[PDB]
């Protein structure tokens, strides 16, 4: 009440927003309601939430998302169409179970893309349209995948020009994490660039910025944004948390957070939230993924079943010490 609104503090610099679900809202709609301006469904605009099976679409749950935020005067981002994860097994297959034909998976594409766009035409302003195409590890550009073994590598292209002709009025973003660190980082530049090389409609660069304590430094942070705004797209930071063990800390007994642990995090965060109000004029908009620390996806991953304390908030929806560094840049 008298906490300070994220939303509110940083209305001059970038949106807020949060990843959510039907339940999570429920748990945690006052968080939401007092300090977001921007949602993203965290796994119910996936391919394998929204067309199952071939021509059955499942909306209800990405409906109940769009509604809440439409009624609360909240943006919303639109994640994810093409990906290699959370992608169900026929949209490859024939009825023989080997895989479809080039041009019979680009018709899938396309009408996949067309139905879900039009659908939240007007209410969603972007879309994540391709996710983590880019190789994270290797010499290679790009990752494998089913998208890329049967289209071949202008699959990316189809995708952006079906999403754009569904909906010319949204912006389109490709999506990716370990984004700054410089490897991974001058792959992004390049395919980006690439892209916009040849007038494919991308407007965006989606930084899921999940983080650690350590990783990646504030230097990498900031080459990484000023390489991709020389593109001339828009930033989004996508899916922001920041993760209380690095990579190799694969420890499970850990029942809470160290005061050390805590105090870094805040710090971090605070030097995270100055170094994006430095780059206001680039960054549009900063998403977590989650709201509070009763929900996070690094409760399991990368290891099942233990505790992480990522985010702004604690489980009980309290302000962490990282939330007043973080609103005070
Ligand atoms: O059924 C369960 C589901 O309910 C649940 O589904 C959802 C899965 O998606 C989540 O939303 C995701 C989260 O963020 C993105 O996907 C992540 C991106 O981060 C990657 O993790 C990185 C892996 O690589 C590490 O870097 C090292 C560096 O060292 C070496 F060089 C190695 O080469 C690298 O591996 C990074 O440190 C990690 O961050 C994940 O692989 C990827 O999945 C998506 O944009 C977004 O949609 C939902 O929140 C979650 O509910 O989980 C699946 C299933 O069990």
């Amino acid at each position: 009440s008298s906490l300070p609104s994220l939303r509110d503090v940083f209305a001059n610099d970038f949106r807020i927003g949060a990843a959510v679900n039907p339940v999570t809202i429920e748990m945690q709609k006052q968080l939401l309601i007092d300090h977001v301006n921007s949602i993203t469904a965290e796994n119910h605009m996936k391919f394998e939430h929204l067309q199952p099976e071939e021509g059955k679409f499942t909306f209800q749950e990405a409906d109940r998302i769009v509604d809440f935020a439409c009624s609360h005067r909240m943006a919303v981002r639109g994640h994810t169409l093409v990906w290699h994860n959370q992608t169900p097994d026929w949209v490859f297959q024939d009825g023989q179970g080997h895989f479809v034909s080039r041009d019979v998976l680009l018709e899938r594409m396309k009408c996949h893309i067309s139905t879900v766009v039009r659908r939240y035409k007007g209410k969603i302003y972007c879309w994540d349209v391709i996710n983590e195409a880019v190789a994270d590890e290797g010499n290679e550009l790009l990752r494998p995948s089913k998208w890329r073994q049967i289209i071949g590598d202008d699959f990316m292209e189809q995708a952006f020009l079906y999403a754009y002709e569904a909906d010319p009025d949204a912006l389109l973003f490709y999506n990716d994490y370990n984004e700054c660190f410089p490897e991974k980082r001058e792959k992004i530049f390049a395919l980006v660039k690439s892209l916009r090389d040849k007038g494919i409609p991308i407007h965006g660069i989606g930084m899921q910025a999940h983080w650690s304590l350590t990783r990646p430094s504030l230097d990498e942070i900031r080459a990484a944004i000023e390489r991709y705004a020389s593109l001339g797209v828009v930033l989004h930071i996508t899916g922001l948390d920041v993760s209380m063990f690095e990579f190799h800390d694969r420890r499970t007994d850990l029942a809470a957070p160290t005061s050390e642990m805590i105090e870094r995090q805040a710090e971090r965060y605070g030097q995270i939230f100055a170094l994006f109000k430095e780059y206001r004029d680039v960054i549009q908009s900063v998403t977590f993924w989650g709201i509070a620390d009763d929900h996070t996806w690094l409760d399991n991953f990368p290891v099942h079943g233990r505790k992480n304390w990522p985010l702004l908030f604690d489980e009980q929806h309290k302000p962490k010490p990282a939330f007043w560094r973080a609103v005070s840049v």
